[PDB]
């Protein structure tokens, strides 16, 4: 399957629908010319299946209602550069030569500016291309571009506007550039976006991207990592008097990746993998870059178990694997509950402090007193776990609340999890969740890396439904509490009944 490309003959999706025409005129406004096309992204929920990603481990993620738009026209330049437009006055206008010889352009971290983001794309973009049209791309310049972007996904909100952004900007470039006649596969558009963020200075998975690619219109996504990267879209169960809904409620507590990604994302990825090798050592095996808790799992059984195949999702050998798995952490790590420091752990490794650091504390700086190996491990896991189940559940039910309590569970077990083990809830989170159960949800958790942002609840829907018990209760306990001078507004615009979304397409005019 291609990326969908929709024109003006085609009818066309909800969303392209309702903005594109706006974006139209935005455009026009800015650039005096009309756009060549517009890119869309869309932002995503994941229902369960936290911080897991980057360690291989399979997920459960939705695409959502709100996107990013690029519009986009194609120039012929002798010097050609590209010139950047958001609807948002937060993000000043940004113009740039693109290196005659085909050469990348710098990526600077060590600023926060929303071209960095745009750049990035535009980097994985421009690899692509290279290869896919050496002769063209290897030693020239991509064409130059005039940009107007307008994005509707809350930012900071956990619901990777990060992604919508860096997608759409990826998919727009390389159409720019191979033409119309051109169709890109979703697959490419996926595999290529899937590490874009690693150039800005965050080590993440590539959930964030999988699903703004490959979302589909009223489907869930199974995206896997190992041992191959796919996406599987799939439709809830039926049930007989009740509609499966997932309400997301911002926290309105702004979480920004980057920002605190040294004592915040970036330390959890070092944790585990820095777990990851200590069980290895403790259990005599050699990982292999590092090796994650996925490696680990295959290395185990391949060395103790004699299977010499890598796990495959098989379900049901992962349930028992996993399982397993959590056997052993609780036989080796869980005498160091209160952390381990760099002399346990490069003691634990047959290191020098100085190696453990080279090797580990460097490629990305992280801020820390100790390390957290037992629960980081703990819960992802744990939280792997949980997913098998989940898909499980999604797939394969007398009473409609045999499905609403059972996968409930597994939600507000995650929640937990995210909490204690993991640390990256919060006291609003924390405060959403209670309310939440209280008032008609079923399950309710943080959804995004956490540390503020949103919140998912599973809730009946339709007629025989609870989801505006739920949204009041929510907006008298919570909101007019925490945030008096709120607005029906942005109220409004603070719970969400999700609905999954198409991911990314064009809109050719
Ligand atoms: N609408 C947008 N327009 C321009 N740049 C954007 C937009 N949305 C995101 N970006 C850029 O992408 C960055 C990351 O998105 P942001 O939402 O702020 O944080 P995040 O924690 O990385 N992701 P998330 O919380 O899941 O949305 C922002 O800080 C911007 O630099
Ligand atoms: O699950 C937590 C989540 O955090 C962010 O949203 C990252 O971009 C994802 O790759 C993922 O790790
Ligand atoms: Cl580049
Ligand atoms: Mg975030």
């Amino acid at each position: 399957v291609i990326v969908p490309e929709f024109n003006s003959s085609a009818e066309l999706p909800r969303p392209l629908a309702e903005k594109c025409p706006s974006i139209i005129k935005k455009f026009i406004s800015a650039y005096d010319a009309k756009p060549d096309f517009v890119a869309r992204s869309p932002g995503r929920v994941n229902l369960i299946g936290e911080h897991i990603d980057y360690c291989d481990f399979s997920v459960l993620p939705l695409a959502i209602d709100f996107d990013m738009l690029c519009a986009v026209k194609v120039l012929n330049e002798k010097n050609p550069s590209i010139t950047l437009i958001n609807a948002d006055p937060k993000f000043a206008q940004r113009k740039f030569d693109l290196p005659l010889d085909g050469s990348y352009v710098t990526i600077d971290p060590s600023v926060s500016d929303w071209s960095n983001y745009f750049k990035c794309g535009l980097h994985v973009a421009h690899s692509f291309l290279k290869k896919l049209a050496p002769e063209r791309f290897a030693s020239a310049p991509l064409a130059g571009l005039q940009v107007f972007c307008e994005g509707d996904v809350p930012t900071g909100s956990g619901l990777s506007s990060s992604a919508a952004f860096i997608c759409a900007v990826a998919l727009a470039v390389v159409k720019a550039n191979m033409g119309p006649g051109y169709h890109m596969s979703k697959q490419n558009l996926m595999r290529i976006t899937v590490v874009a963020e690693h150039y800005v200075g965050v080590n993440n998975g590539g959930m964030d991207q999988a699903a703004s690619v490959c979302g589909e219109e009223d489907h869930a996504l199974y995206v896997e990592f190992k041992p191959q990267l796919k996406a599987t879209p799939f439709k809830f169960p039926q049930l007989k008097n009740h509609e499966i809904s997932f309400v997301i409620a911002n926290t309105l507590v702004v979480s920004n990746k980057f920002e605190t990604a040294p004592t915040n994302y970036n330390l959890r990825v070092v944790e585990v993998t820095t777990a990851a090798n200590v069980l290895a050592a403790t259990y005599g095996v050699v990982l292999l870059n590092k090796g994650n808790l996925r490696d680990f799992m295959n290395v185990y059984y391949a060395r103790y178990h004699n299977i010499s195949t890598p796990w495959n999702g098989d379900i049901e050998s992962g349930i028992e694997r996993l399982t397993k798995m959590l056997v052993l952490v609780e036989e080796s790590l869980a005498n160091k509950k209160q952390g381990f420091s760099v002399d346990d752990v490069a003691q634990s490794l047959n290191c020098s402090r100085e190696e453990f650091t080279r090797d580990y504390l460097t490629t990305s700086p992280v801020r820390f007193q100790v390390l957290k190996l037992y629960q980081r491990a703990k819960h992802v896991y744990s939280e792997s776990l949980r997913v098998l189940k989940a898909v499980k559940l999604m797939t394969t039910f007398t009473a409609d609340e045999d499905f609403f309590k059972q996968f409930g569970a597994l939600m507000n077990e995650s929640q937990a999890s995210c909490d204690k083990l993991y640390e990256c809830s919060c006291p609003e989170i924390d405060k959403i969740c209670s309310i939440a159960l209280s008032n008609g949800s079923y399950g309710s958790r943080l959804t995004g890396a956490g540390w503020g942002g949103c919140t998912v609840h599973l809730v009946p829907g339709g007629p025989n439904g609870n989801i505006e018990k739920v949204k009041e209760a929510l907006a008298n306990e919570f909101y007019k509490v925490k945030y008096p001078k709120i607005t029906d507004a942005e109220l409004e615009n603070a719970i969400i009944v999700s609905k999954p979304a198409l991911g990314s397409c064009l809109y050719e005019l």
